[PDB]
């Protein structure tokens, strides 16, 4: 009833990477290594790098899923709030209920799990562009952490899994996410609080 969040590099040495975007007031997406936490604005591009030591087989896929970080909420499906699920902002592929979208990939598939009811979005693994050392996926988060009747100020984690063609686990990584109006300020504040 709860997806594992255990970091697992697996046989291919799978792990995530994030850009270094800084904490200026104007920043739209920024990652804190000290907090393992991504801060982003609503519906803005979040670049996430996929790193491997060796190339996985054809048919390998990468899935993203959100869960609540606090144990007492972890069995609750993370979904868009009653306002955002009804705002008709679909890209024609993502169901309006899904928090996490993949941007600019027509091969993205959205799953409503028939047993757990959890949402996820999965894309085929593709080779890096010539000249690049990793592949990047662009995610969007479609509700604020503060949305009432949705996340309602509760922190979430995104779990990224590398899967074979049957959906079996090959690798796993994860990060906390806060979707907020001013990611730069919030990252600075939370990093100061930690210190
Ligand atoms: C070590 N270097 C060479 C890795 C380059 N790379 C190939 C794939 C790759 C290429 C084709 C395919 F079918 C599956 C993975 C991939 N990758 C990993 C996650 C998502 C893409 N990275
Ligand atoms: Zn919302």
């Amino acid at each position: 009833s709860v997806p594992s969040q255990k970091t697992y590099q697996g046989s291919y040495g799978f792990r995530l990477g994030f850009l270094h975007s800084g904490t200026a007031k104007s920043v739209t997406c920024t990652y804190s290594p000290a907090l393992n936490k991504l801060f982003c604005q609503l519906a803005k591009t979040c670049p996430v790098q996929l790193w491997v030591d060796s190339t996985p087989p054809p048919g390998t896929r990468v899935r993203a899923m959100a869960i609540y970080k606090q144990s007492q909420h972890m069995t609750e499906v993370v979904r868009r709030c009653p306002h955002h699920e009804r705002c008709s902002d679909s890209d024609g592929l993502a169901p309006p209920q899904h928090l996490i979208r993949v941007e600019g990939n027509l091969r993205a598939e959205y799953l409503d799990d028939r047993n757990t009811f959890r949402h996820s979005v999965v894309v085929p693994c593709e080779p890096p562009e010539v000249g690049s050392d990793c592949t990047t996926i662009h995610y969007n988060y479609m509700c604020y952490s503060s949305c009432m009747g949705g996340m309602n100020r509760r922190p979430i984690l995104t779990i990224i899994t590398l899967e074979d063609s049957s959906g079996n686990l090959l690798g796993r990584d994860s990060f906390e996410v806060r979707v907020c109006a001013c990611p730069g300020r919030d990252r600075r504040t939370e990093e100061e609080n930690l210190r």
